[PDB]
């Protein structure tokens, strides 16, 4: 098992020199605590010279494990389910971007709130609009991977549990896809933690770790202990990726709380 | 990676009846073989019925994977780099209408000899001349997607070679065009085709397989073998299309036998 940081990043459209700033700075401090690569969020990344990302990422030694994309839902209304079939399409074509970007890193690619939400219809119809649109992202890139990220139920009514992504990774039925399972939405919609991800298995090919309350590992009530121990016994062996709010007292502070947390964890493993 | 059929239909324009039963019986044909998808080639798109071209598609559960655009240099002179700016805007619009059709199906417009040729012109000005109307088509629809057949030296003097292509992509910058390598155009043009392929890499979106004769897959001398151990290594998962003469024995048993060889280079 690997550790990686979340870092916040301001959108560079806007403002490419707070990006670029933001980006440097997580960047140095997740190699100052200890972290073994990166984990970012864009918008939209035809906006960021990558070229500069990459040469940051190889005078830090480095890598970008994952590419989060929900503000293309969040600020730009995309979505891979939208009832309108033109939406649906830039939502597909914004996230071919993303996979271009995660090529240059071998990052993977994660689908969260990009997949959209029932928005009054069944749940069947916006599984099989959700299906689809995985599949037309799987012909269309050849070397991309994607982690479908189940949500707590303030967030999204579509994919909620580790369930929800199982039956339709069955259905889409590409070894490209897997799972994110994380432990603060998990904390709220999983019955039972450590036996959703037995079920998992080798379909978790991510991990995103906060507390009960999103702050740092170790700074709630979650039982990471249990999971921790359950990873090991599935064979867990890919990212543990700290991605929690900047608490307590900030950032910095958070993201070495959250390693030393996680550091015991799998030390003891 | 998936197995396609070119079927040729007559021009509707002229016999609209032909060209249904053309079209029926090519992708009854593809089917029935064992093709997952049929390519066509039309002139003017917008006196075809579509609707029902869907409806057949549908009830064969047979999709179109590509369009193909060349009869409208061949027959009507239409080219994205005719020096005439008349003529140039006609065949943007009608290269608009393919785009129309091929979003129907999700399929690839193909700009082969539509292009057009330099006519006593620099490369350099036919180029330029290329990459306005390329870029105009880009604007003028929004999600239409667009491959680059390099043709020998005999079809064209303009984009005769993968790198060539590539060039011009680079110049272009959307990822809505891309490049369609085609076997027998590269058996002349191409130094080494292994190298060429992985060299065009993602930006390979379609293929053409015809042997060294243009017979079907497996009845000239053309080294498939190395190409297919190429397209699994790039990890091609797009359509290899079968382009080939009627031959040997005609348009049925030439589509036999290319599935045959196609079919075993692609199970191992
Ligand atoms: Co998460
Ligand atoms: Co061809």
């Amino acid at each position: 098992m690997k550790l990686s940081l979340v870092i916040s990043t301001s959108d560079a459209a806007f403002d490419a020199l707070a990006f670029k700033g933001d980006l440097r700075k997580g960047m140095e401090l997740a190699k100052r605590v200890g972290y073994q690569a990166v984990e970012i969020a864009v918008r939209d990344p035809s906006i960021v010279d990558w070229n500069e990302v990459k040469i940051l990422s190889e005078e830090l030694n480095l890598p970008i494990c994952a590419i989060g994309t929900g503000q293309a839902y969040l600020a730009d209304g995309l979505s891979l389910t939208h009832p309108n079939d033109e939406i649906r399409k830039k939502a597909i074509e914004r996230v071919v971007k993303h996979t271009e970007v995660a090529g240059m890193f071998g990052a993977l690619v994660i689908i969260g709130l990009v997949r959209g939400r029932r928005e009054g219809r069944s749940y069947e119809e916006t599984e099989e609009l959700f299906i689809e649109s995985m599949k037309r992202l799987l012909e269309l890139t050849e070397h991309a991977k994607f982690v479908i990220e189940p949500l707590n139920r303030y967030e999204t009514d579509f994919i909620n549990t580790i369930d929800d992504a199982l039956r339709i990774l069955r259905k889409i039925n590409s070894n490209r896809v897997g799972i994110l399972a994380d432990t603060f939405h998990m904390n709220i919609e999983e019955v039972n933690i450590p036996e959703s991800l037995k079920r998992a298995g080798e379909k978790l090919y991510h991990f995103h770790v906060a507390d009960s309350n999103r702050w740092a590992p170790g700074c709630g009530h979650f039982d990471f202990r249990s999971v921790f121990n359950t990873l090991k016994e599935i064979g867990y062996n890919r990212y543990v990726s700290v991605e929690c709010l900047p608490l307590p007292g900030g950032m910095e502070e958070a993201a070495e709380i959250a390693f030393k947390t996680l550091k015991e964890l799998i030390i003891k493993l």
